[PDB]
């Protein structure tokens, strides 16, 4: 059984908890595992690390999303999406990458099950928005000072 598949899906819920509690996602995760018969501890632990990929710079991630929001707000409307968005980008570069287009879809497909399917359309599209912004946010490496 692809236990890892579940560990990844649960990632969003952790981020979702931040919207309500906004505290150490590590402790919060412990609360849900209790209700959700995750069982496969491997998955629960693996899941934790997965969400951390998002937390490696959560705030910056929002910023990363904002640069492409063309001014809009990641909060848009749907709540899940807002949190889910961070989890999707977590992969982008934070986790290196690896089939980014498909990576979001699965994650986004997960949203269809939880959050409205219509939101999934926006979730995937907006996810790619960060990708384009990344290539631009790459780096320019300015000169030490030259002044020569």
């Amino acid at each position: 059984m692809r236990y890892r598949k579940g560990a990844r899906d649960t990632a969003f819920l952790v981020l979702y908890r931040w919207d309500l509690r906004g505290e150490n996602p590590g402790e919060l995760f412990k609360e849900v595992v209790e209700e959700k018969n995750i069982k496969n501890k491997d998955a629960y632990e693996y899941a934790k690390k997965l969400v951390d990929t998002a937390v490696r710079h959560i705030e910056e991630i929002d910023s990363i999303i904002e640069k492409h929001l063309k001014g809009w707000s990641i909060d848009r409307l749907g709540y899940v999406e807002r949190n889910a968005l961070r989890l999707g980008v977590a992969e982008l570069i934070f986790l290196k990458s690896k089939e980014p287009g498909r990576v979001f879809i699965d994650i986004v497909d997960l949203v269809k099950k939880y959050a409205d399917e219509k939101a999934g359309k926006f979730v995937n599209g907006v996810l790619s928005a960060i990708y384009k912004a990344y290539i631009t946010s790459s780096k320019e490496e300015k000169p030490s000072l030259k002044s020569e």
